[PDB]
């Protein structure tokens, strides 16, 4: 695959993983091709971790992590230590939940569930958001489950907006197959051209950088 941007040639950023469990796309072998892309491209680590997902926990994440996450990272593990030389893998860095979701990440995903309980505009944009992605599923959600769906994406926004850290790690940039609604708007959140509070209120001027790498 490659890049869809000099920076990159001159490796100047650290490389996330985003994989969503559950999307048809990330294949153990489509991981494979993503992980030695960013193996070849990153400033110096790539930071592997579980995305979405388009009860044994408070947050769905952590729950994702738990019931599924462990066992996908079994498997690009075993795959990895057949495929890259060992001091490739020195390279890789295996983020959790946890290791993401610190406390600081905590505030800004507290920031949004209090927005998205008090601002009845930002509800129903996220909403309607949720709405739209399952209108080309052939299953059927309830308004609880469309507003529960929300508050999931919101716990992964902050990830998807600003910079942070796993296991003390920066990663500038990460690396997703084709744009995505999802992306559109967190592109325009980052400008500041819709829901500019957010803006404000979590993004400190470093913004994630979104690299689309595709075959």
């Amino acid at each position: 695959m490659e890049l869809h941007k000099n920076d990159i040639e001159l490796k100047k950023y650290n490389i996330g993983v985003a994989i969503s469990l559950g999307n048809k796309w990330f294949s153990i072998d489509n991981i494979e091709k993503l992980v030695k892309w960013s193996l070849l491209h990153t400033k110096e680590y790539v930071i592997i971790y579980i995305a979405d997902s388009i009860k044994l926990s408070d947050s769905h994440a952590e729950e994702v992590a738990i019931r599924y996450g462990r066992n996908l990272f079994i498997k690009i593990k075993e795959r990895v230590s057949l495929s890259f030389s060992q001091d490739e893998q020195a390279k890789i860095i295996y983020a959790t939940w946890s290791d993401i979701a610190d406390s600081k990440y905590k505030e800004k995903v507290k920031y949004l569930y209090n927005l998205y309980d008090k601002n009845i505009n930002f509800k129903n944009y996220i909403e309607n958001f949720v709405k739209e992605w399952v209108s080309k599923e052939k299953r059927t959600f309830n308004n609880n489950e469309i507003n529960k769906f929300g508050r999931y994406i919101l716990e992964e926004l902050p990830l998807l907006m600003v910079q942070v850290k796993a296991r003390g790690v920066l990663f500038e940039a990460y690396v997703y197959p084709y744009k995505t609604r999802i992306t559109e708007f967190v592109g325009l959140l980052q400008k500041g051209e819709i829901f500019p509070e957010i803006k404000t209120n979590i993004l400190d001027n470093h913004p994630k950088i979104f690299l689309e790498v595709r075959e």
